[PDB]
């Protein structure tokens, strides 16, 4: 079993098509997910050509290790590829129709920047290396390019399945590489850390603000310290769901910005404490007033600027 | 080997049933459950009639490579269904009868809106692709589905497990497909969420309570605080249990709902030493008074209404 | 390859011996357990049989393919059983020792009712199907059923490795079945329970208690809602090691009956507070003068209580 | 293929040799370690004798499946069969050498009484049954036994790797075994322990025994139970780093006996306070100046006791 | 198929290279690193030479098993190398071109001292052992090792993939071995190390120094042990995402020394209350008044101390 050869010079197309069965497992931290699908190969082999009417069939079946098959592989796949072939069909012309059940756990960076607000597009590149005898390039039959309607992806809403029609030519190690490029257009369902995380984190942070209708320190000291606690409690939560990134995430800033303001309520109720044992409740009245105000203000306008810088 | 021919343009019946022997690992957060089952397969090929009264033998044995045998895959799995024939039996009709050992880890979706008192439905969908001679359908043979009676699923009460009769036939990629739904019915044990969350969550709530009977600044703030992080700590437990949903469940809308009690907790304690400090204990005594009737008299109703909306 | 046939009528008696390697990771929160075992079989195949002094020898090595092996199957095993032939051997008369090394993950249900005092029966199931031609029924051979010395489980004790001789017999999908149960009695090692876990539980609750010594409302809030904290940190902790069961185990049963022990604290230290806000601490001393007899008192009773109805 | 002829009643002598080329994860709750190494196994097959000068080739080289090889088997261990022949060396006598590459997951128990400062002895047990036809005995040839210089094990200083040359023969199931035992000296590294887990939880304690030069109730409740809590966070940190044993550990009773020290700290807290309360503060001075020296010299007392009892 | 004979008493060079398609899963407390890459192996086989004119094609294409392929395999991998071949290419001077297609789990150690500001050099070994007829040495071809420019490790900058050029040639059980050492040169992304683990460590460490601002010891108390108790936290975070090293990190150290500043911070917070009590708030005044300077100036001083020692 060897390449099918050139009429002419010209190089050997594979028509792709991915068809996504299921999605599962995009795991954050690791920049994975699972993949449950079919893929179709389709090619001309002259070599394979018989007359419709001397054979009796407008249609031949074969076995993988009978005909000459295109290593089409997968470039980003964690754990080696397992796939079992479900039809091969030979059309009169010496067309063949490849199609094969496949799974794997696809790697694909993504981008954290906007989360959990942000949304991310998956790649799956499909890869053939050209041989001694020709070129193959490969091509996409977008009638075969899809994913079915039941498909969902646990925490995610699927927008859209297309591939890049044209595929990447370039050279490894002295020879001609084809490369495509399918992509899984996704969005993450944030309603969860709504109700779960930034709420939560909002009232520990107003709570700690009541220091500033208070007068004791004790008190302060406790209602401070406390829901920083808490604040790191969910600072730690958060960041074990990510992967550690050489930029800020969106809640990476909001959650660092927090604590900011912890510190300068521990700078304030330490200042009005300093000041009334002092003898001066006049200076520290003045500045536990303003603070009242300014906190909310600041915090609030501190956000604006964020949502800007980020979105 | 290759399809038998129909006799007339009739599509191939394959007769299917599924026989459950174990029942393990339902995982809430991936939406999967593993299955230790019987698949049955049954379909009629002339090719290997023969007649009774001669034949000496009324049942003949082939080994699955001998003989021709229907594809017969699973859409919603995730780890290669291992399978391991046991028997295969022709009547002298004709009639094949499979018999496979079947285990594979299983992804449907799950409903999460009533946790932890939800009932769920699994499924099971077996599939099967046409070929180029014949069309195949299949049909469930209802003497052959169950399962045993030692299957237990950990933690989950099993109702019942049923097939959805009627194939859903539908043609993907230029090819007719035939679907079968089997349904396997469960609803989840919640015994132990009442001693182990849901109680513990309640006597925090109502220890946080007796600051309405206490007129000690430094004290409320520190039952009031110390709760409500105790509160954080089952909020957090519980959101591990349960994957991340773009609806509120019901154990997560009581948890959130906590929240806003603790906050209104907080300002109470604030107003009622903000009024103690400013002279005018006569107001502050009004509003703890109201304060003792008023939470446990809204918590109750929010509550109700609550399972009224979810249940 | 075919069943041997039948003198008579009569079923074919395939005898099993299961010899235990090693056992180990025996995982509470999925109910399996690990094993590395032989398992041999021995029946009558009268097609092999042979003249002890023609033949020239007396024993008759074999490769599993080349002759009929009963297919036995272990009915509860998750993990997909391997099994290496390491001897297949043939008596003159024909009788056939096989010997094969196994290794499974064995899933068997475990009562949690007595934890963590309680002892577990863990069961291996060997299941044989009955063919066309004849009928199959599984005995145990005494003499091949054990345990090597140095064989431990991890945390327990194992009692006895004993298997049921009298085989099950009953009709599934219209065939005969022989299922087997070969038992493990194991009794859990407690030990480390007593100074990890109630030790320092009940530690924290003799703390909590030392506030009826005390008329400090600021020093009772903090004895009591501190080790409260401590109290759930152990719960926790106890539930993570445990699966979700819909009845109450016996460390279950004494922790949530601790959380009523903290409540009535709670109650009582606000209660003695605010009498003595109220000038009355002449009716607080005698509350919390009770207290200190009666806390002790009832826990121990109620203890006590309970050790009976789980004992 | 069977085995060699006993040119006389003797039995047949493997001789096997082990080299690690890799060592890693020691599993310390699973009590298993992952070993990659060479197989090296050496016999005389006379049937495979050869002339060089008629055969043209001073020594022969063959694949598995066309000569006889000893089922040597590991005992413990879940690996499952992993490996791949790297040689078969025959030279004209008939000796063979065989050359394998393997790596499993042995299961070996560890000895925790003296954590972190103990030492274990890793086991590696070779097997052979012997057949039929002649018995099989192992050997050990000691050039053929070693470990390569960069092998190391995280968290461990490989002391030696030395095989026991006397095998165990013994009777299992009517059949010779030949047992070997490899070992694998190793002692923990214990210096992490000091600044992460040893130190914080001294420097706690210590901070708990400044309440005996405070006469502040309210400031001794916050500090010993507090520390009391940091204690507990230890205690469970360190038991989740090992198994359940039914004896008591090193550390397990130096955290265990700090309970004892917590809880006798604040009996002597409340009872300073209770006497306090009481205007007899001169009986509290003389307990709470006795408690300065004696916590100390008793902590240390009891500390040199248990360094005795355990080393 | 047997090695190829030298013309003269040479050894037979094998002419490696790796190329790199995917880094990814740098594991640190394991320390392995999983890498998806094109081996390619080069030889020259006389046997396997012909006529370029005579022949009629320039380059023949084998399979596998019908040629002699030289037995190279990875030194310090964990899973099972996963090869498939992609090519075999033969020159009509008798050279062969072999690429195969592997991904593996790579053991290397890692260096933790400098730690989070390490950089490391991950190593990939290739090894062949000589057989009886010739001896095997490797080789690097330049050419033929590289890394796609895609290539990205999550949480690391990837520096440089080169191969150490000189085999490491030694003598291994009476056969010559051929080692190359290619390696990935890495260095560690540190940037989410500062907002998470860095800042707010040293926030809740200034937190506990507002104590020398305050006379209260009950609320100095609150103060000190509150952020101790957020510093073990942190402490503990941190030392599970590392092994246990017999030396210590740098992160280590700072950790280590921040201990020390808050025990101190606690004796001091007593002396001060100490002398308060006993009527001479004076001397408390002074020292409290030095602690204000000496507690910053000493961790400045002391931190670039640290920084020295480790950088
Ligand atoms: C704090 C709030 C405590 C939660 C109380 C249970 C909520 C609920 O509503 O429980 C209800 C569910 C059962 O509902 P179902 O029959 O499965 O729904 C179908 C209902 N239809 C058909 C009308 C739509 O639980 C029970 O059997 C009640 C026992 C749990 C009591 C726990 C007390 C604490
Ligand atoms: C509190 C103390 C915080 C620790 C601060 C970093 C310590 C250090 O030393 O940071 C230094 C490292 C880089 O070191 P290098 O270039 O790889 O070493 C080369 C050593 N030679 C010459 C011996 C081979 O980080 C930086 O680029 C500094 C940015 C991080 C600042 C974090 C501030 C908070
Ligand atoms: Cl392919
Ligand atoms: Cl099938
Ligand atoms: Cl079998
Ligand atoms: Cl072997
Ligand atoms: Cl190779
Ligand atoms: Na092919
Ligand atoms: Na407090
Ligand atoms: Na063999
Ligand atoms: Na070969």
């Amino acid at each position: 079993v060897s390449p099918p050869p050139p009429i002419a010079d010209e190089p050997l197309t594979v028509n792709t098509g991915i068809y996504l069965i299921e999605c599962y497992s995009l795991d954050d931290k690791a920049e994975t997910f699972k993949v449950n699908a079919f893929l179709s190969l389709s090619w001309k082999d002259r070599r394979l050509a018989f007359d419709p009417v001397r054979s009796g069939v407008r249609v031949k079946t074969y076995e993988p290790e009978a005909i000459w098959i295109p290593e089409i592989r997968f470039v980003n796949v964690e754990n080696a590829r397992d796939a079992d072939v479900v039809d091969i069909s030979v059309s009169p012309d010496g067309t063949v129709q490849y199609l094969e059940r496949f799974s794997a756990r696809v790697l694909s960076p993504l981008d954290f920047r906007r989360y959990p607000f942000d949304s991310q597009t998956l790649h799956i590149y499909l890869i053939v290396r050209s041989v001694d005898t020709r070129n193959i390039v490969l091509a996409v039959d977008l009638e075969k390019v899809g994913k079915n309607d039941d498909v969902f992806l646990t925490g995610w809403d699927i927008e859209s399945f297309t591939a890049v029609v044209k595929p990447a030519n370039f050279a490894l190690e002295d020879r001609l590489e084809s490369k495509l490029d399918y992509q899984l257009r996704i969005s993450r369902q944030y309603f969860s850390y709504i109700p779960n995380i930034i709420l939560p984190m909002l009232f520990i942070l107003f709570i700690s603000w009541t220091a500033f209708w208070s007068t004791s320190y004790e008190a302060n000291v406790t209602l401070v310290v406390s829901t920083l606690i808490a604040h790191i409690a969910f600072n730690i939560l958060v960041e074990t769901n990510l992967p550690k990134t050489p930029y800020m995430t969106y809640t990476g800033a909001i959650i660092f910005m927090i604590y900011l303001f912890y510190f300068v309520a521990v700078i304030e109720v330490t200042v009005q404490h300093y000041l009334k044992v002092e003898s001066q409740p006049a200076r520290a009245a003045s500045i536990t007033r303003a603070s009242r105000i300014a906190f909310p203000v600041v915090f609030l306008l501190a956000n604006i600027i964020l949502a800007f810088l980020f979105f």
